């Protein structure tokens, strides 16, 4: 009779939970589980979402504000990773008074709830510090020199610091110049909701760059924001948020159990049937699983580094974001477990999973012929094209170009006056876009499409 | 002979128009009707959209012209939503101060033939409203005060509403500045076609916005036309649009009595069918009837809004070109039916329907990883792209990229400031694009292509 | 023995011309006239477009050059098909001055060969034309008013013209003003070829166009140039040109006759063997030959009016580069008739030929679909949406649509301000672009493809 | 046993290395050798391009700041081909005098490490070199004339070159201006390493040009640098790059000798398996070895060009980096022979040469219809559309369209002005992309994919 029950558990192992409880009247909490474990976690994500976006929001506003009232001449937009740039002695000092002196007004020109904060040595003030080759006869030796700058110095009315030894710089020593200052905000976007608002610190830094010599000098211009208590502000939810995230991490974490104890018991159900298959004469490792696993050790991590981030006041999300994103896609990834209990849909997953092994040994040799390509191109077209000026770049070129992206504009950012490279570069697109486009995906199709001929022929027999 | 008879009405419900008079003779006036149905629609939606684009294009050319009139330094093209922006509380006041000095010379600076208007109490004059915070100590109560500036006191030679105290704005409290006109407009375009000329009313906002309390204020500029009586001017086609609507109205009603008619009868047929087949031993219900209906249904309510907005003199036409719009669509559809009588054309028409069931299950399938997706790029990317801002903006970026659009703009635009998410977004969109485009879309193109295999063998049989 | 000549005739009007001169030594001079159509159309169509752009090179340029010299802060590019706009009655009255200033002192500012020209009155100076309705008491008649102003006037150093009633334009009436002049100008980048200089003759006109009255002038420059002798010049190929066109018409003639006595001998050996197949019980109509009579009277009327433009000295070539353009694209693709000799070619066209009734057949349901969705896009999308605004441009949106182009731009393109037709717009275009990329398109693939299955299978039997 | 011995022969000459290894215990040590060539290639095309993206990014920073300096209002990013254009006398004279003025100033406005250069004559200074028509009444030879203008010249208190004869210029006749100078750089990017600066010499011009005499003056600017000895400078591994660019030589030297030997011991076993084949009754040309052979004289090849430009220290490495990059393109796609030993992948390398045969004989066709575009569209769009202004342009548009890129753009750069060509290029631009891509393609891709069945069938029988 054991043969009969091993036969029966086997039975019971394989079938889909609606046929579980249509059959045996077991009741499917793991799936209602997982149903609640779904709707709680894109819940946490949207609000997270929503709420850090407000965050991101105030703090860009902000930098967007600040570059606007200190850098001059700002032209509303960033040049590069770099916010302006200039070219003469003159525009460079007059970059440099215009920003102080912008400083020096910041009441009176501020729309904004600004003010002057507090530095680290606890002083109001502007620092400005400068470094040069100490001395045509210059040493490797940096000499740094800072000084600075009170509210009282800069509001003397004849001013002094400009015509002060400090600001005469030698420019064709000079390494950089920084200037600093922290400024203190409130977003009176809250109190319309009884929240007591929030208070910031922006420590802002204006660096006028010139590491290259080349005569240019880069202006960048950094804003660091942190969240501090309001100690002077008079005005007439993180339990919640605490608590729900403690939930998610409960679900997740019975996922966790309830899974791992599933594939115990199939482990178990392996063993078994193994004997009757030794005297007589991934089945048991579902894949879900696994995924399963995955996402919840992925939403538990998420969740505690969240909970850490708003129990401690911080305002770098990215690592809890990537997380927390990362668990959502799995899960939302996972829904597929449940259609494809229905076999009408399985045909579907099934012919995925047949055709990915021919899809990895043909990317092994079509990714020899994109390396050897992207080497070419970065070689011979990094100086003369933006596209492929770094080999990351010229991957990413390549990729777009096979997908069919800006492809004439690709063709025509080559300049004409070197005619040796500008043939190459012709040769080297069209080769690159025929082979590619008309061989290596052809044959991929193909071998796709036709592997999806043998699983439908072989779920008909 | 009553089963001879229930044979030849089947076989004559089954026969085309064509058909029916090469062996009937019976004329077919349902199908005259239809086609004359098909050249008024199309023939009403023209003269609309061509009538309602004339008063479109008049008043976007009035706003342009209020905007460069109004707001200093108008670049052409709007920043955003809003029109411009400011960061400085004297190019704030700057702003406001020229769009009231504009408004007083405006007779002298106007191209087109603009005058001021009477306000909603029956004055000419201009309304500057101002919002604050009533008061680091302020209340959540937001003090509103106005100021209403006529025409004499704007013209006093010594201007004395710039030194009043109401322009005194503490932008730290700050809501927003509201300035109100209105002016009257007259479009002499129309004089040539002896029509006496459409006179407008416009009613000018501009608000001068800082909620967001960071730095910037958004300066926005709306503009309100509508159709009045022309009170006071001398210049030295109601009744045929009228009428023309009632015969659409009438004709898109006379087809849904005959496909309901003919909806009747052929379930008539499918009673007296089975009752011989119930002794011996969507056929009758034609799905181009339903659009029939459904298309008659719209352009009725269509006609019915627009006969409405012509009496009434509105200019708001979204509604009755979405009914309208949407009616032609399926009208020109509906034409796929009389093809379909030809079976050389058939079998194109049966090879889409056979396909759509394994493309809706493919999409629950897809729809599941489009969706994890989305939520992904949205919480991780949504900082650092302005084509994952919000969850709308990232399932069309997604959509785009499956389609191959933008790939290397939308690769370029995460800037490698931040490592992790840098990283984060190489792999995303290169897992995304891989994915979706070569094995989602090949399955998916395998199961169309071969499915029109089986119907193109299927009708050789 | 008749029967057997008929025999032979037809084998030896079926086989190509290499297999002719192999078998019976019959040279093939009518393949070497083809051939020599070939290099000799091609080389007058190049000469001809190497000539035309210089000229429409020069123009352009100089064009460029009048536009940067009259028109007041002209960006360098042009706004719309009007060069820049206006929208107050000092930037206008600006304008104008700047325009007949820079005329006054036009020999001190131009950087090329211009002098002033006799206008059609022959006297040298400027015109300026004003259109009012004549007279909120307007009639429909417009009064037109011109001045010449001449050198001697405008060189006048107190200025009349300036303070005249002329001037004083009532800006609520005026429909437009338009200034015209006329330049001499010689492009000296001949003269390094010992070619006489060729001397144009520039026909100017401004015109300050507000028949919108909608508060904006716009303003058009235009320029027409032609080529006249050049009267006064000290400077210390037209045969070879029209005797060449001469040949091509001879050549593309004696092809014209070759071929339509090769099409009459066709016909007669389709009388003879009809005559052996009414006793005992497109094959003689060659399509290559069709158009190769098109190809040849195209280049007949082509170089006809080429020679007519070269005589009397026009500068403009559309119709005759439209004739020559499509003459010489109908020359290569008949050299596919000698390439289908090799029947390894011949089975590639003729899997095109099998598939063409198929994607005719499916166009039909397909253009259905298609109009419907254009007529819908553009009653919807047309006042919010520049790729909808009418007609033509919803045609050409959708076709580059679906294949793919700039889908993510066209579906932001749509504020949502609107919130229903926001939705309706992602609805449209998430509609129109699923079914056509999707549907329309793999059954498209799929009937072309799968008809490619059968030509290579029919020529294997 | 001979015959024996020459079947074992034939079937060591068949297999893998990985299989002689493990059947006769044969090391593979030219495997081993090709590693080994692989990893340095890699690193000898990497080390390359780094340091050369050092030294353009230096020269390309330098011309910018070049720019900036002496071409008056430049905008920052180059109009064309020429940086800037003037199209008025005073605008030519402002730009040419500020140039002159600012190289005057330089040590008072350059960022940089930047000083005076001597010239060609070994003497400090600035030449202005003018040429004209020598003279309405003009000859063909061109009168140049030059000034030498000296610091000491320049630096005189009251100016006498401002006023000088030598800059009133006739523009009517004028053919250009050039001003010349040199400049001395350090880049001091490179002292933090020890390593002394490299000093470099700018040789610029500055060029003035009207040889279109259209009415617009091209600024041309062009710098070109080389590395010079650093004459007077005091700062408190050219053998490393040298020994491994031998290393490689010798390597790619020894590969060469391998496979070469390689060939002819294949070349020996045909000979000796035909005499069993002729008494009885590229298989041994392998197509890698080709490969192979042509990468390593490449390699050499760009070495060498590398061992000169690095010996006598020249700044173009153009020609040496398409030697490199076309080698190291060649060595990654012959890794493709290791995978294709192992006939899992074999498989898919078979059926992309089974294919190509149908592709190219396809292009034949495809190619006549392509040049018949080409030349139609040129001759007719190449007045009106900047995307078809010469052949190659043509070319390449094309192709992108085939392709899908920027459909909507090309469709609306044809302006309406001209209804006839309007008319053309819609119905050229409609023709050509239904053509090739809707039947071209689609047959392409059917034998393809299809030829790929054959392989895939023929490697299970
Ligand atoms: C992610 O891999 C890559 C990512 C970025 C660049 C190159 C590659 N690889 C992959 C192979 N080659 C690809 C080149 C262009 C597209 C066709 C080839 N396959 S695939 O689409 O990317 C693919 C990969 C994995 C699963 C499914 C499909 C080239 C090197
Ligand atoms: C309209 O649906 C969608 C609209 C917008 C985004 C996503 C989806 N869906 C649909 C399924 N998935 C699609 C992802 C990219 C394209 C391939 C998949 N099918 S489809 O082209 O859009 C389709 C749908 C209905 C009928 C015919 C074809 C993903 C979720
Ligand atoms: C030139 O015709 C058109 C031109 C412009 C717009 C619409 C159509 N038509 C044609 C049919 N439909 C097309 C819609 C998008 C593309 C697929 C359909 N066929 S096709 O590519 O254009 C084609 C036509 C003739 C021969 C070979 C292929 C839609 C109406
Ligand atoms: C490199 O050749 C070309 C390069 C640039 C323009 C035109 C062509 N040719 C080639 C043939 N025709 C092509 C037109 C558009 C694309 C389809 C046709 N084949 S292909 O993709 O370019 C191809 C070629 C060789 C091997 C594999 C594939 C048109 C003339």
């Amino acid at each position: 009779m054991k043969e009969e029950c091993l036969r029966e558990d086997l039975k019971f192992y394989f079938m889909s939970p609606c046929e579980k409880y249509r059959a045996r009247r077991q009741i499917p909490w793991k799936l209602g589980l997982q149903i609640l474990k779904i709707v709680m976690v894109t819940t946490q994500l949207v609000r997270f979402g929503l709420s850090n976006q407000l965050v991101v929001a105030f703090k860009e506003d902000n930098t967007v504000a600040f570059k606007h009232l200190f850098l001059k001449g700002y032209s509303g937009t960033d040049e590069d990773d770099y916010s302006c740039s200039v070219y003469t002695q003159e525009d460079a000092y007059e970059s440099i008074f215009f920003a102080i002196n912008q400083y020096h007004q910041l009441k009176d020109i501020t729309l904004g709830t600004l003010g002057y904060g507090e530095n680290e040595d606890n002083r109001i003030g502007l620092k400005v510090c400068k470094q040069h080759y100490k001395k045509l006869n210059i040493d490797n030796d940096v000499e740094l020199d800072c000084v600075q700058l009170d509210l009282q110095d800069l509001s003397k009315k004849p001013p002094d610091w400009k015509n002060s030894s400090f600001f005469r710089l030698e420019f064709y020593r000079l390494l950089q110049v920084e200037i600093s200052f922290h400024l203190k905000g409130i977003d009176l976007q809250t109190i319309h909701s009884r929240e007591l608002p929030d208070c910031y610190v922006f420590q802002n830094t204006i660096i006028f760059d010139n590491k290259a010599h080349s005569g240019k000098i880069k202006i960048y211009f950094d804003s660091d924001a942190k969240i501090e208590e309001c100690k002077d502000l008079n005005i007439f939810n993180a339990q919640y948020v605490l608590v729900f995230d403690a939930f998610v991490i409960v679900i997740c974490l019975a996922s966790l159990i309830l899974c791992t104890r599933s594939i115990v018991l199939a482990l178990r159900l392996r063993k078994r049937f193994l004997n009757f298959f030794l005297e007589k004469y991934w089945e048991f490792i579902n894949g879900w699983y696994v995924l399963v696993i995955i996402s919840d050790l992925m939403t538990i991590i998420g969740s505690i580094l969240k909970m850490e981030i708003k129990a401690k006041n911080l305002t770098n999300y990215d690592l809890c974001s990537i997380f927390l994103g990362t668990s959502t896609l799995l899960v939302w990834v996972g829904v597929i477990r449940y259609l494809g209990y229905f076999q009408a849909y399985n045909v579907l997953i099934l012919t995925m999973q047949a055709s990915l092994p021919k899809v990895l040994r043909f990317c092994a040799c079509a990714g020899m012929i994109y390396l050897g390509y992207t080497f070419c191109g970065w070689i011979v077209l990094g100086p003369y094209h933006d596209k492929f000026e770094n080999l990351n770049t010229v991957a990413e070129c390549l990729f777009s170009l096979v997908n069919g992206d800006d492809m004439f504009a690709t063709f025509a950012q080559i300049q004409q006056k070197s005619i040796l490279v500008w043939l190459f570069s012709r040769l080297y697109l069209y080769s690159f876009i025929s082979l590619f486009i008309y061989m290596i995906l052809s044959l991929f199709i193909a071998l796709i499409t036709d592997s999806y001929d043998t699983i439908k022929k072989f779920q008909q027999n």
